[PDB]
């Protein structure tokens, strides 16, 4: 119930929300139904539009305009926002030259700058070039502030949960907006685009910015638009909180913008269509600047300009339909569109089986649109499966397709040209970032990066600490003149055991065998020095990592590689490795091919045995130092010590070898050589963090040994490439990923040809930032460079996507 005969006269979008019954004059009283009577007549007045005219200049007031031309205009803070241009003979500011604004000009009794965060809908990176010529605004903008070519959207690549992810710097499995649509099984509810059940607090998570600066003494203006007020009186509404007294007037605004989203869908992203909505975007830029001028503010506000994510070419002849492969269609309940999410239509329905219905969708039609997973196996880049919202099969949509349940879903519940939700590396979904201000740089163009990070940069640019969030503090530094964040390095949690020989062979009971008996003063002093880390400085570039939580783990030196062995998982931790672009690729010799050898530094205890592999008939080994990569005959025989194995499924040993055999080498070629950092990860709650020993699902059979759930490596250079990876000066250059270690290739549909036709377009789906096996490992990488740490930072959210340019 709303009393809707309370009234809105001065409240208008006032800024506290008043408890119902009584009657709301706020912006949110549409959306809930809820608005005074005389809202519409009061607030939302519309006489006479939205620009002055020569002959209003001077006009006596008349309450009953949208907006005002009259001498008290200014005073009274609702001039139309060209009336200093009309009336007063300024100009436009983009008409105005851009003038570098090196430190705040703001109005006595502004305590800050304030921040004003423009959103656009479906504003796709390539629009800022593509649109540029009639986008003179946010051109000035781009050129004059500090922007990226383009700016990474979470997924899904859908509205809610990216606009949610900016306010939070959350990942959606962590706030729990997981869709645009969501089932939550513990609720017993349902989220809806339509509706008012999405509005119940109990759907978001996290703290968002406006909370953040509240809860710190910050005043926010509102963050939600109802869909009915128009653009230019959400623009007016902001021009007027600006005005309000000190002690009233929030310093933290935003704005949104339903287009080019909108006319995107109908008309796909580059329809003909779709240069008026960039056309009245613009001008709505414009409105707000003029109106910043207006006031004096508009070398003092900070003006974020940002999308939520891109769009893609999509018809409704390019479905999949799941009745063409599921023979139970009837027992699922499909999310349908540019992802796809499936779980029981029944609760009750026990010949339910997700195993089933996985195999059913696995490469069953030569050029099929989609690929099936369960959520923990989808690439952990996304950092899409911890959310009880999120169900357990996900169909990964190919670009410029949709998946529905029925051929009826598409006819009869083409009319569309354009939508988006697709992995969020895809070109078309990227979207756009500007910062214009007295606190971003001045025409300065910053690397693409993630929009997880912007939420600790609102919070720097407000002087507010940011809530515990997935964005890496200081990683966005080099886009602020000022307010930068300065992190110190995390400290060291475990310090290294760094053993000795200790061991004879015969203490060893491993069922393990070498032919290695094959037998000098010149060289043994110099096999010692190796044991003792005289070649660290060549395969540890970086320093070693830092162990970040309890354990007990041991340096162990080789020749050719560095690792850090855990007596806990019994394998290492890390295994850190140069390879020159000199260096020579060898076979594993044939007396070898079966041999593993106890290391004398390690007690029998702490290591692992061949007959645990001999008995597990699903379960081989691997080593993370690669044979293939000795250098030298005898230092081959260092790779095959016990402390390098590592469990690997035979299916991924396939992936493994190409790996260490070929594109090692390729990348040293490529990259004048390369520094590779190499370990297991286990995460069996799939949580995206370091799992403890008691989390293991599955150990190789009879054993304490643990299996990974995934494999990483880092793999870094010089960014000047002229010089050598182990004697560069200066920037580095890094790709990682974290493969799945997974019993079969089913999710490769082409595996059973040769590793070079199906090995790198895996790896390249299970790209990675450093900061993600950060997370995955509780390891703190490139802690001794020349660099400075914000670079660092910034280095270690770098993620390589095989994406052809923008
Ligand atoms: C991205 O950044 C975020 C933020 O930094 C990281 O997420 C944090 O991760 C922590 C570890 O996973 C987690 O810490 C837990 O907090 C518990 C208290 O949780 C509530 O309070 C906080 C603070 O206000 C609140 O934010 C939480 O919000 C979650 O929950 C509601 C839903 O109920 C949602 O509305 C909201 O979206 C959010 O959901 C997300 O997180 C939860 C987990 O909290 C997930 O389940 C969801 O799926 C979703 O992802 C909560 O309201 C605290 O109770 C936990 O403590 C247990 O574990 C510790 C380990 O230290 C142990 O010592 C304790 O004994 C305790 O165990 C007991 O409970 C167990 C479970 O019943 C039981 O098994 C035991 O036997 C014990 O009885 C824990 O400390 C923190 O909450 C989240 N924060 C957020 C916002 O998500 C995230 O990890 C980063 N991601 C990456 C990849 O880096
Ligand atoms: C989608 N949407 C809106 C605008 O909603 C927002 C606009 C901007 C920002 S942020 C944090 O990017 O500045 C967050 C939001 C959420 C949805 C979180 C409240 N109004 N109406 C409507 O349908
Ligand atoms: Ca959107
Ligand atoms: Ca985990
Ligand atoms: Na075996
Ligand atoms: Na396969
Ligand atoms: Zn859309």
């Amino acid at each position: 119930w709303t009393a809707t005969s309370g009234s809105c006269k001065g409240r208008c979008f006032e800024l506290q929300e008043v408890g119902p019954p009584d009657c709301r004059c706020d912006n949110l009283c549409k959306s809930y139904s809820s608005c005074c009577h005389d809202f519409d007549e009061l607030c939302l007045k519309t006489a006479r539009g939205w620009e002055c005219t020569k002959d209003r200049c001077g006009e006596v007031r008349n309450e009953e305009n949208a907006c005002h031309c009259s001498e008290d205009c200014l005073s009274r803070g609702d001039c139309c926002t060209n009336y200093q241009v009309v009336c007063k003979g300024e100009s436009h500011w983009v008409d105005d030259d851009c003038e570098e604004i090196k430190v705040p000009e703001c109005p006595a009794g502004f305590v800050r700058p304030p921040l004003i965060i423009f959103s656009v809908d479906g504003f796709r990176a390539s629009y800022m070039k593509k649109g540029s010529k009639v986008m003179p605004n946010i051109e000035k903008l781009r050129s004059c502030g500090t922007h990226a070519p383009y700016m990474r959207p979470v997924y899904p690549t859908k509205t809610f949960p990216n606009l949610y992810t900016l306010a939070t710097g959350l990942y959606p499995e962590s706030h729990g907006i997981v869709g645009n649509s969501m089932y939550d099984p513990v609720f017993d509810a349902s989220f809806h685009l339509r509706g008012r059940e999405k509005f119940n607090h109990r759907w978001w998570g996290g703290q968002p910015l406006w909370i953040t600066a509240t809860k710190q003494g910050v005043r926010a203006g509102t963050f939600f638009w109802s869909v009915s007020i128009p653009h230019e009186r959400r623009i007016l509404t902001i021009l007027q909180w600006l005005s309000l007294p000190d002690n009233e007037r929030p310093s933290v605004y935003a704005f949104y913008s339903e287009q080019p989203d909108f006319s995107g869908h109908k008309y796909g992203p580059f329809g003909p269509e779709m240069t008026n909505p960039l056309r009245e975007i613009d001008k709505t830029v414009g409105q707000l600047m003029d109106g910043l001028k207006q006031l004096r503010l508009h070398r003092c506000v900070n003006v974020i300009f940002v999308g939520d994510h891109g769009m893609e070419d999509v018809t409704c002849d390019r479905t999949e339909f799941l009745s063409n492969y599921l023979t139970n269609v009837d027992d699922i309940t499909l999310v349908p569109g540019t992802l796809g999410r499936i779980r029981a239509k029944s609760i009750n329905n026990s010949k339910y089986d997700p195993k089933t219905i996985i195999a059913a969708l696995t490469c069953k039609k030569p050029d099929q649109h989609f690929k099936p997973y369960m959520k923990q196996h989808l690439p952990k880049r996304l950092h899409y499966a911890n959310n009880r919202r999120i169900e357990d099969i996900h169909l990964l949509v190919d670009r410029r397709w949709h998946v529905a349940r029925k051929p009826l879903d598409v006819y009869k519940k083409c009319f569309f040209q354009g939508d988006h939700g697709f992995d969020n590396k895809v070109n078309s979904m990227q979207t756009v970032f500007v910062g214009y201000g007295p606190t971003f740089k001045y025409r300065t163009k910053v690397p693409p990066f993630e929009n997880i990070e912007l939420y600790n940069v609102m919070c720097d640019l407000l002087g507010l600490k940011p809530a515990p969030n997935n964005g890496t503090h200081g990683s966005l530094n080099h886009l602020l003149r000022t307010n930068t964040f300065r992190p110190t390095m995390p400290d060291e949690v475990s310090r290294p055991n760094y053993p000795g020989i200790m061991y004879l062979q015969s203490e060893f009971d491993l069922g393990c065998t070498c032919d290695d008996k094959v037998e000098n003063k010149l060289e043994e002093l110099n096999k010692r020095l190796h044991t003792k880390g005289s070649t660290k400085e060549r395969h540890l570039l970086y320093g070693r990592p830092a162990v970040l939580y309890r354990t007990s783990y041991d340096i162990l030196y080789h020749t050719d590689f560095e690792s850090g062995y855990s007596e806990i998982f019994l394998m290492p931790l890390w295994t850190s490795y140069t390879i020159s672009k000199q260096a020579e690729v060898s076979s594993i010799p044939e007396h070898l091919t079966n041999c593993v050898r106890p290391d004398v530094r390690v007690s029998p205890g702490f290591s692992q045995n061949c007959l645990a592999y001999k008995n597990d008939k699903q379960m081989s080994y691997g080593f993370l130092f690669p044979p293939y990569l000795s250098s030298s005959p005898e230092a081959k025989y260092d790779a095959f010590l016990v402390t390098n194995m590592v469990p690997m499924y035979p299916a991924f040993k396939r992936v493994w070898a190409y790996f260490q055999r070929v594109l090692v080498k390729k990348y040293a070629s490529e990259r004048n050589g390369v520094n590779v950092i190499s370990g297991p990860i286990f995460d069996y709650n799939y949580d995206g963090l370091r799992d403890t020993e008691d989390e293991i699902k599955q150990y190789v059979e009879g054993s304490s040994i643990p299996v990974p759930t995934h494999y990483y490596s880092i793999i870094t250079s010089c960014l000047d490439f002229t010089q050598p990876a182990d004697k560069c000066d200066g920037p580095l250059s890094v790709s990682s990923f974290i493969l799945p270690h997974r019993p079969d290739n089913d999710e490769s549909c082409n595996s059973s040809e040769d590793e070079s036709k199906w090995v790198e377009e895996l790896m390249k789906m299970h790209t990675a930032r450093v900061r993600d096996i950060e997370h995955l490992t509780g390891l703190d990488f490139y802690r001794k460079t020349s660099r400075s740490y914000s670079e660092i930072l910034t280095l270690k959210t770098y993620l390589h996507t095989y994406e052809s340019e923008i």
